[PDB]
């Protein structure tokens, strides 16, 4: 059952995404987050291997939560006359990236580079499971303070990754691809990649650059703050109108902005401690 395996606590949020409350299992104590969901509020259903009907969040998941990553992982879900309800991970202490960087303003380009590195490790994992995030953002990336490892939340959003065009998109929308806006169509990858830029930005300006179509489809990068001339220049790759002239992982994580990363524990020896 579940209220024997694990031992709720308070609400840690609510909204589309349902409502997290935070909990821990009874077994060792081990901090975890209990989501609930409604099933009259799914959307976008899908089945596991042995064919249950599951929300496609908790298909998603399950394949990326194999192992060491940068993916809070699930650890076990519950079926309800009207629900489903998610056990998945929960640092201890942790924020996430929005408020941190609304509390700390623009980051320092050798956190963002910290940061978005670790992000793009995700991403690329994500994708070697076949999955699609589709929602990446500030929002839904949570900071292991003590650790100073970033873990990606949120995949009810997700879709499994294909090479053929999409043409659904229920993601957050100043964070949607020119293409997306103006043809309602997108590829996988490409689109993802205007989002890393997005988000990129957002972390060194501390706030994102675009707020309305006519800004997304423009495509004009202006910075508020004191950037360096090579990220202006990889955030400008990212967010190129043309999905082929935007870079790929490789390329993204070759550029010499790129170069010398800090690995997670020194970054937060560095920056959060
Ligand atoms: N739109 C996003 C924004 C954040 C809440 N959302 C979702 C969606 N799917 C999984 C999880 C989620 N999984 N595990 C967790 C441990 C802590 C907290 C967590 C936290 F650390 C700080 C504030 C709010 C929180 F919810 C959330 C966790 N969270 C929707």
């Amino acid at each position: 059952p579940l209220e024997s395996q694990y031992q709720v606590g308070p609400l840690l949020g609510s909204g589309g995404f349902g409502s997290v409350y935070s909990g821990i299992r009874v077994s060792d104590n081990l901090p975890v987050a209990i989501k609930h969901v409604e099933k009259d509020r799914i959307s976008d259903w899908g089945e596991l291997p042995n064919g249950t009907r599951v929300p496609m969040e908790v298909v998603l998941l399950k394949k990326v939560s194999s192992g060491f990553s940068g993916v809070i992982r699930l650890l076990d879900w519950f079926e309800r006359p009207d629900s489903f309800v998610l056990i998945l991970e929960r640092p201890e202490p942790v924020q996430d990236l929005f408020d941190f960087i609304t509390e700390r303003g623009a980051l320092q380009e050798e956190l963002a580079r910290s940061f978005f590195w670790q992000v793009l490790e995700a991403v690329r994992h994500c994708h070697n499971c076949g999955v699609l995030h589709r929602d990446i953002k500030d929002e839904n990336i949570l900071i292991d303070l003590n650790r100073g490892e970033l873990k990606l939340i949120d995949f009810g959003s997700g879709a499994l990754l294909k090479d053929t065009v999409y043409t659904d998109f229920d993601g957050t929308r100043v964070y949607s691809p020119p293409e997306w806006i103006r043809y309602h169509r997108y590829h996988g990858r490409s689109a993802a990649v205007w989002s890393l830029g997005i988000l990129l930005y957002d972390m060194v300006c501390g706030d994102i650059p675009f707020e309305h179509d006519e800004e997304i489809i423009r495509g004009q990068v202006f910075f508020r703050q004191r950037v360096s001339s090579e990220c202006q220049h990889l955030i400008r790759w990212c967010l190129a109108l043309r999905p082929s002239d935007r870079p790929t992982f490789e390329e993204i994580q070759n550029h010499p902005w790129m170069q010398d990363v800090l690995l997670p524990q020194e970054t937060a020896e560095i920056h959060l401690h």
